[PDB]
């Protein structure tokens, strides 16, 4: 019908019979095509400063940005509330919420029922991937946030350009998102419409995602976790790729070899400073490239090689902790061009958060913000109230190519080969700094049996990602490398990290950031079959003497402290390995048993 304002570019009759039964359902008062264009970035923009969503910085000290703060029950992805509704509970398994298909559509059902009245709905096209590339896969978001629509412009290819891609019959990934809050006439809106009920439902055999009540991050911003990893993990197990939440970087030595690596992080580990690592005194000749910080899409060629993408256009990143020091990348990638939300708002229009403080003479903290409550903010007030200027899950969004060290093949359709994957966690004892695994399926084991400080695991950092069961995940990386194998292929090396052991003084005995290229360099010795090492218990790790130290007062003292292994610690670590396994029972690969039993075997030989 003519209420849906249809633009001539969009040919295909499938997706707009789709549009049109979820605005009769959802009832907006009226439907805009969003075409992606730079201007309607800007009036979208604006709206949101008309509403109060957003206020525009100081255009000298942080040009064409917006700080958003955001009502104070909805400020991060609410994991309670997030929902895999397959046909049989068990293919969603241990670490999933499930609930029967039909009862969940019935239960989401009269909350659409005209969640958009007094609202415009938003039809946000994008692809995953690089435009109309062979591995790219469509999305069509509705929404009636345009926090949501700039956020997506970001963080994804997104508009008119989607539907030349699509043409006349080509499928996409069905989302609808609604803040929950419908507006009455003459009602005044808040800054931050949401509702306390809430409810980010996937059904994984139509693809369909269903946002209810939250306008923040990873909760409506549907392209990046919901569709990115749970919904695409579903796909990439049926056709044969994986969906991971891994950074993608690459790394070229003095004599320009090339090498990638996707690495996985759980929270609060060090993602984003990974990807944009900057190497230290002594890397003269070396360059570290970012691919993408958070999602991988991998798929294996015809010539025994795993190829990664990016499917994501921008940066969606935890600001709190940024720093010249930790990553100088991303703070001149957040220089401009920037949405930030729930950071600290500076008495001269700049923002501030808990960290940017290490770039301060003195490391001086700031005399006073206002903080993302609104609230006045002084280092006194944070001592009385214990507030933070920035929420802990404050964010940037920002394009990728603001990025200094965007890699040149961020964007190629083809992907990069995988030369490693590296699975991080935060672990102040038992872990070594970096372990190879001898075999694939070892690596697997170590990537199932990941935490991070109590120490609360995270397979594959998955836990809140997996679109299916867990189980079947891993047998779906265990079948992938025998099958790769098989096919004579040399399968990518899989490392184990830890940055955060302590010493016997409770400190970080490992100094990280920068530093982190010198753990990177022995894997690539590795890769090359020119690195040495030590074999243990849980794999082989290198000695002090394997490692390039040019440029930084360490220790062999402090090396053993962060890298030798413990038979005592690791009888505990196997009993924690045992708690996981009976969480996770249901579908467990025998091969992850049989490593178990040989690690145990080792310890006790
Ligand atoms: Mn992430």
């Amino acid at each position: 019908g003519l209420n849906l304002n249809t633009p001539a570019y969009v040919k295909n009759a499938k997706l707009i019979a789709w549009v049109a039964d979820m605005v009769a359902l959802c009832k907006p008062d009226t439907v805009y095509w969003c075409d992606g264009s730079d201007a309607e970035y800007q009036r979208l923009c604006q709206q949101l400063v008309d509403a109060g969503t957003f206020k525009k910085l100081n255009e000298a000290k942080r040009p064409n940005s917006y700080l958003a703060c955001s009502d104070p029950s909805d400020v991060a992805r609410v994991e309670d509330r997030t929902y895999i509704c397959s046909a049989k509970e068990e293919n969603a398994g241990p670490t999933n919420n499930w609930m029967e298909p039909s009862e969940m559509r019935a239960t989401l059902q009269p909350l659409f029922d005209g969640c958009m009245r007094g609202r415009t709905m938003y039809v946000v096209p994008f692809s995953m991937g690089p435009l109309g590339s062979p591995i790219a896969h469509i999305g069509i978001e509705l929404s009636d946030s345009p926090y949501v629509a700039v956020n997506m412009k970001i963080m994804t290819r997104m508009g008119k350009a989607v539907f030349e891609v699509l043409g006349t019959e080509g499928d996409f990934v069905p989302c609808v998102h609604t803040v929950g809050a419908p507006l009455a006439e003459g009602e005044q809106d808040v800054t931050w419409p949401c509702n306390k009920t809430k409810y980010i439902v996937h059904y994984p055999e139509t693809r369909e995602i269903w946002s209810y009540g939250s306008g923040y991050g990873g909760n409506a911003l549907l392209g990046k976790k919901c569709f990115a990893l749970r919904i695409a993990s579903n796909m990439g197990r049926d056709e044969g790729w994986l969906a991971e939440h891994m950074l993608i970087l690459g790394v070229t030595n003095p004599e320009g070899k090339k090498y990638h690596v996707a690495a996985a992080f759980p929270s609060a580990c060090g993602k984003t400073n990974f990807s944009m690592l900057v190497p230290p005194a002594g890397f003269d000749g070396w360059s570290v490239t970012t691919i993408g910080d958070d999602i991988a899409w991998i798929k294996p060629a015809a010539d025994g090689k795993l190829y990664a993408i990016n499917p994501e256009a921008g940066y969606f990143g935890v600001a709190p902790g940024t720093n010249m020091l930790t990553n100088p990348n991303c703070m001149l990638s957040v220089r401009g061009n920037t949405i930030f939300t729930n950071v600290a708002l500076t008495d001269d229009g700049d923002v501030w958060w808990e960290g940017m403080e290490q770039d301060a003479p003195g490391k001086a903290l700031p005399d006073h913000l206002i903080d993302w409550q609104g609230k006045d903010w002084t280092p006194q007030i944070a001592k009385e109230t214990g507030a933070k200027a920035a929420h802990p899950n404050s964010r940037f969004t920002v394009a990728a190519t603001n990025n200094p060290a965007l890699d040149s093949a961020w964007d190629d359709p083809k992907g990069v080969a995988i030369d490693a994957f590296i699975f991080g966690g935060r672990r102040s004892t038992t872990v070594p700094l970096v372990t190879e695994a001898r075999s694939w399926v070892e690596g697997v084991y170590m990537a199932a049996t990941m935490g991070s400080e109590v120490v609360r695991r995270d397979p594959f950092a998955m836990l809140p990602f997996m679109g299916y069961n867990m189980s079947d995940y891993f047998q779906h990386w265990l079948d992938l490398g025998k099958k790769l194998a098989a096919s004579g292929a040399t399968l990518p090396k899989i490392y184990t990290t830890n940055w955060f052991r302590k010493g016997t003084d409770g400190k970080f005995v490992w100094p990280g950031y920068g530093e982190n290229m010198r753990v990177l360099a022995w894997m690539i010795d590795r890769i090359e079959g020119k690195g040495q090492g030590e074999d243990h218990v849980t794999g082989i790790s290198p000695s002090y003497e394997d490692l390039n130290w040019t440029g930084l007062d360490f220790s062999a003292d402090q090396f053993n402290t962060v890298t030798s292994i413990d038979k005592a610690a690791w009888l505990k670590e196997l009993e924690l390995h045992a708690e996981l396994f009976k969480q996770l029972e249901h579908h467990l690969p025998k091969e992850l048993g049989e490593t178990k039993a040989e690690i145990e075997r080792r310890l006790a030989a």
